[PDB]
């Protein structure tokens, strides 16, 4: 069995930099606390017990309330008058950091609008190992850079706007079958252990990790460690994962929380790195052993300090409001326990957070749509004589928008995923009701909608009479406590869901200038209909949230020229992505083994060091006009060599072998500072590019630089920068970027550290991972 | 719209009977996407539509949340040569369809603002619901063709007052209206007898002359 | 709010009697035992983590293995290779003492061949206070004396078979709704607290208590504590019902085990009558409690001894064999957790129990069908030239016989309720395969089987050409964990299901000869159709088991003329029942508040008080002959005068205000002996009648003897006595029982004692409550 070296002691905050006045002035605060007052901040209330998702204890003595832990990473979950945000897979397809900060802070301005003080996302954790992975959806990409990135974006927005931010999942959650052994009784699965992500020391540094680093870097106040284990041990009390990894290597500040129920070795998981146990034993039992000598003073002192400066960096004591609705009814009013008898106290106050949210809610989706193809079916004008709309994923789902709780169905139009990672739509435009709208308040020509994907017959007799034939299809997944079609929160195959192929091919069969529309979490495979020349053109759209068919129209109707591009890549077979699921137990009643075998080659890194060709290359997207790529220049910029950290820290201040040690200790090389050694963000080289519209109308382009780091066992390409651009018919734009030291490095594991390889590095430029228009040596010195 | 032949189904919001009395939609605007416009180009405030006559815990749980609650109930029939769910051509009853009187129940039940509306070929029988005082307003739409949900809610939100009169009276029983349909031969192999007994004396005639009260 | 008052000590054992020979050897083994061991066997191991629904903790230093419990009250629960026992409610339907005795040591056979220690049966609560009630078909009647006897006849047929048998629940689980808070909850009620069922003394004592004072004095092993409150204390930690009525009054000498999760004090529990926690936690907080003295050590030992002293009675150490399946796969092997690593073990032998057990089985469902109406329908012949066979209740269960988890829906044949109390049927025969088989096998005229109860036109279409129509319909209901078609356990409405009213009108609108037999877990009203001319017949046959269609057809072509007879009222309306259930919240966020305000008159007894005609009163039913009753006769038998008990316990053995005390307790005046003061079971007067059978054929009669006990508030009768008699025609027989002191008496609340009221009492000898063909003073003396 694959091993977890211990790593203790549990490095306490420096409170350096940028996290300095709030480290002030947290230690301000918990140098007045009892004992029993700091363990209050480390512990959950209990499942249920009051408004929030979770709450921590109060301290009534300071008149400081408990903190209103609460989802989800696409709004504010079981909350009404609240707005429902586009998936993160969205976010990522944008490839638009602007866009990311924006939905960040909006979402950031309706948690502060409600009293929530730790908003429960967003994800990079799963990154995507799996395309048939059932949360995928929640975070950004398989690649770590796009996701680090748009990552580090969201929680900047989500901060700026007041609200503590929380990376999930820490790590190596990569998919839904095992996660909890509980879960996985309840799907007649006997283990008493949750599976082990085993995860090489390379592997982890050069994909998981990554983007998480770029979550620390990014200021993020909080972090969750996740259900599974790593390397068989949980992560929640990984010694290795959250004392090395997070708190030494990437230097975190800020507190470490446990998913729901995340098994934990109770104390010792506090000796490993766990500052907030949720959702609620430990409050009573961390007492004891610090009163008994088993857990140092430093370690809770250090707990409470972590979570308070989170608190303070954020501005919490700025925009904290009360609590004003409750995750576990609608209803206005409730009955509470009194000291004698009860109250009926209010319970909801219905407040309205939304603003004017819908606006940016609207316009990521149009940025989001992928044009995958078009031989010359879009843009519509509204003026066709006769429209045809297709299938189930056009309409509306009957029990009304939020009638399947936590979205765990797949009725109507697909604009969420399932689970935790949800909210309630105040309204939903379907793709139905926006073609309609668009059609009847322009040409007003013929329009029918036929949204029953059993109803072949009505979409032979309407496609054969249609200009144009509309076709939605959809494919769901979701978190793995909900089962929809014996999907247990993974997909159980790449298909389209409810004979959507079938839809397409009915509709092709009849109509020859034929749309299709994806309303899919993740890639399905597409090979057999993709390339019917009736079918004139395809569009991902991912999960759009409220506006869908309104952000939609802006693009199918030319308002809007799609800029997206696809986030992953799309093959041929299952088989092309590697990496199959574990969905048997097979270490007996232990824990299942899911080893990362693939190391970092995930979607198109499998892809291209195979030499499969994906049918859509991660990276890939049309426009509305053309662009054309020159002119590449490398710069050199004579960074200064690299410096592995080095010295002590502090002495662990008061305000399992070296787990109570509070004296100084060493650095490592890696670290010394928030997402590592700053000496990995030196720049080495400055790469320039002119990108020219040549086409007829203003359009976006995604520029795209990938890297070869030249080594036998390196991808042949890794994404390292990109932008988003918009262009004027004609009008050219240089794109500078730079790569850091760490943009060129690999991880040694001896040595532990980045290092620049003898390899020769070229850089590329271009419009996708496979369409690299422009190239150049990076010269080393 | 036009997924049935000669409409002959009760599928969605009804707009046209069944048989030959019909025609085509170019299109056809449902009630559920009309008042979804109106809010969404207004106020922008919450709006769901629970369109399953079967789904009544959602009904319950969006209802007790709502402001106003606009409930959608029909009753259709047609030319003989078609039959729907026993009704061949003429009605088997004057309920409503697919259970809408227990739609109305459910949503009163839940809200103390309900509105009914009812897209109905003729008269149902609305003794048990029409009195319920969570039942603020009713109206009656018929089968208003390829514009229903637009026009019905230029009525609804007030930029016109409504000004119809039912042409049709509505009693408490399928008795009241006197003149049972004959649905059974009565002369063997031959000729079925319908004999008009009654005279002039149909609808608002026959409730006058026997004294009872319309609802 | 009701309250409960505190009643301590806890009761310790005396061992007399019929106890003596366990007490002793209860008494060497615990000697034997230290603590720790001693407070293994009071403690589940948690739930699902062994081999049976409940086991206790080993003592392996003497190779004593833990105790496996299981269900249910009619069969081996999550069992290969058992067989399926018609419903307690079909054995109150026999009136038949004899065969409920027979069920008991068949159930109980099969118990013994798989090596479980307790089965979890049989019930005499839920008694039946509400004809709506979700677990009534469980136990046998609303009525004491029915339930008692046959409850008695049960415990015997287990124990004898060498299982340790269980009443449960204990006491006033008179419904689903709000038995535990976790499960409202997940119902949408927000309350903290189990409802609590609001008895005064006398209800008590004369009503719910009854049939368990039986279960006590046949020798029942234990007792099962029940989910809700009684008088705002929960079962479990209700000393008053657990210590005084219980382990003082009835002077119960076997073990308290807690329902699953029943909420308690912890430690607190023990001191108020619990003996052993299920499933489990409290193991290490009741050792803890013995070493600071909080609970003595009388107690625990007490609790050790009840539990081995049961398992003497009924000989386990002669008849145990090691567990030899799983409750939680049917697989032949598994894994197990060791010191190191993992074993590899068999965890089921598929060890077939089910000997000859399908003929008893058989023999039950016939003699528990009851001919309610017969106008020239029954018997048939076989030779009938067309036979219609209609409902879905006739055909089969679309996905196999099992399933459905715990029969948790209503698919084809019902002959089974949903929940714990249910059994895996080895095959189940249904109506449409034994009246094919009948017709098929004899005249072999025409017969078609309409099972869909929309296929209306079908069956206008067969019944129009039918001699004669059988049409089956069904209600259902079971435990609160289950919901089918909005049924939270209890029923929602006593309808048929699934539109059987209509099948019933359709059919009988075409054949002027049509039979209707209802399988349901208890009455539904049938005022609309009963009386329908067209319907010739109407049998309830209840819930059958493996044999139903079989059982049935035995009755219905003649082989068996019926001689079952109603154990419950069926009434006009639901509100001729009185006693509503209960299912809205109505003390806030608090236990709900269950008033059984009815006292006594529940079921016939409400309907004679208000002079009110039901449409087939309490133990009514009609055969294919008829009965005369002749010649009663009184016979006082001046029983010696009543004497209170006196005297004193002896003090506490070692091997809240008073809970400690181990010093010799004055014996309740009402106490004495297992069932109460012996005093209480003296003959006081001989009754008897003549039965003749006056008709032409064999059949069963079931006379009925009711007493009048004369006061204001007494219910105009109740049951005292019943037998089932077969008889020839022109046979004759004696029917001869005797009126115990308990028989005759009313509970005296200020007394605390069973007392014989001044009122005259009249004696009535019927063939129904309403019946009563023949009648006599009980003379005083
Ligand atoms: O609902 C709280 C918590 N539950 C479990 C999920 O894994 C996590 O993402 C979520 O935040
Ligand atoms: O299954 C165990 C246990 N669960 C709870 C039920 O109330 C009881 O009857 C049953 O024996
Ligand atoms: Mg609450
Ligand atoms: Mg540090
Ligand atoms: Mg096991
Ligand atoms: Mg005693
Ligand atoms: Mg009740």
């Amino acid at each position: 069995l694959a091993y977890s070296p211990p790593f203790y002691p549990s490095p306490w905050m420096d409170g350096n930099g940028e996290w300095a006045e709030a480290y002030r002035r947290a230690v301000d605060f918990v140098s007045q606390l009892t004992l029993a007052e700091k363990v209050n901040l480390t512990t959950g209330v209990g499942w249920m017990q009051e408004k929030c998702v979770g709450e921590t204890g109060s301290i009534p003595r300071l008149g400081f309330r408990g903190l209103c832990l609460q989802d989800s990473p696409l709004g504010v979950r079981f909350a009404d008058y609240v707005s429902a945000f586009p998936a993160g897979v969205n976010v990522a397809a944008t490839w638009d950091k602007n866009l990311a900060y924006l939905r960040g802070k909006a979402m950031g301005e309706e948690h502060r609008g409600k009293g929530v003080d730790v908003q429960l996302g967003p994800v990079a954790g799963p990154l995507g190992r799996h395309p048939d992975g059932g949360r995928n959806w929640e975070g950004f990409s398989p690649d770590p850079v796009l996701t680090g990135v748009l990552m580090a974006e969201t929680i900047k927005g989500i901060q700026d706007a007041g609200v503590i931010a929380c990376a999930k999942h820490f790590i190596g959650n990569e998919m839904e079958h095992f996660r909890q052994a509980s879960e996985a009784v309840g799907y007649g699965f006997d283990i008493t252990e949750s599976v082990s992500s085993n995860i090489d020391d390379k592997t982890l540094h050069e994909l998981y990790l990554w983007p998480f680093a770029d979550a620390v870097r990014a200021g993020v106040g909080s972090f969750m460690c996740s259900y599974n284990q790593v390397n068989n041990s949980y992560s929640c009390s990984n010694s290795y994962l959250l004392n090395k990894l997070l708190k030494s290597e990437l230097d975190f500040q800020g507190f470490v929380v446990s998913d729901w129920g995340a098994h934990h070795s109770g104390v010792g998981a506090a000796l490993a790195g766990l500052d907030m146990s949720m959702p609620g034993f430990w409050g009573t039992n961390l007492t004891i052993a610090v009163l008994n000598g088993t857990v140092p003073e430093w370690r809770v002192d250090d707990m409470a300090v972590r979570i308070m400066a989170a608190f303070y960096k954020v501005g919490r004591d700025r925009y904290q409001v009360p609590v004003n609705f409750d995750s576990w009814t609608r209803d206005e009013y409730g009955y509470e326990h009194a000291l004698v008898g009860q109250n009926y106290v209010k319970v909801n106050d219905k407040v309205d957070v939304r603003a004017d949210h819908a606006d940016i809610i609207r316009q990521i989706g149009s940025a989001s749509v992928v044009l995958l193809k078009n031989d010359g079916g879009l843009p519509l004008t509204g003026y066709e004589k006769f429209t045809g709309v297709f299938g189930e994923d056009a309409g509306s789902n009957r029990w009304g928008a939020n009638g399947c709780s936590d979205r765990g169905c797949d009725n109507g139009t697909l604009a969420m995923g399932w689970g935790s990672g949800t909210a309630d739509f105040p309204y939903l435009v379907t793709p139905e009701q926006a073609i309609q709208n668009e059609i009847l308040s322009k040409g007003k020509g013929l329009v029918s909608a036929v949204t029953d994907n059993g109803a072949l017959d009505q979409m032979e007799q309407v496609a054969s009479q249609a200009s144009v034939s509309i076709v939605f299809v959809n494919a769901d997944s979701g978190e793995g406590y909900i089962c929809v079609d014996g999907n247990e929160g993974d997909r159980k195959n790449l298909t389209l869901w409810k004979g959507g192929e079938e839809v397409i091919k009915t509709v092709a069969a009849n109509c020859n200038n034929t749309i299709v529309v994806m309303h899919t979490v993740g890639p399905v495979l597409i090979d057999e209909w993709y390339d019917n020349p009736n079918v004139t053109a395809i569009v991902w759209a991912g999960l759009p949230g409220q506006e869908s068919g309104n952000s939609l129209v802006d693009v199918l109707y030319g308002r809007v020229s799609p800029g997206g591009k696809t986030p992953f890549t799309w093959g041929k077979t299952r088989e092309s992505y590697g990496a199959p699921l574990l969905t048997k137990p097979n270490n007996g009643k232990g824990a299942p083994q899911d080893d990362f075998t693939e190391g970092v080659f995930i979607d198109y890194r499998r892809f291209d060091k195979y030499n499969e060709t994906p049918i859509y290359e991660f990276g890939f997207g049309l426009s509305y006009t053309t662009f054309e790529y020159s002119d590449i220049y490398v710069q050199p910029l004579n960074a200064r060599p690299y410096t592995p950290a080095s010295g002590s820290t502090k002495a662990a201040p008061t305000f399992p072998s070296g787990a109570t040690d509070g004296s100084p200790q060493p650095i490592l090389p890696a670290g010394g500072a928030p997402g590592g050694n700053p000496g990995l963000y030196d720049e080495m080289y400055r790469v320039s590019a002119i990108i020219t519209n040549t086409g007829n109308v203003v359009g976006d382009e995604v520029p795209q630089l990938y890297v070869s780091l030249g080594g036998p066992d390196d991808p042949k390409v890794v994404l390292r920068n990109f932008d988003r651009i918009t262009l004027h018919p004609g009008q050219q734009t240089m794109w500078t970027t730079t790569l850091t030291r760490r943009d060129i490095s690999n991880w040694d594991p001896a040595s532990q550290n980045w290092v620049v390889t003898k390899y020769p590095k070229t850089v590329y430029i271009g419009s996708s991972s496979r369409k690299l228009h422009l190239q150049a040596p990076l010269p080393p010195y």
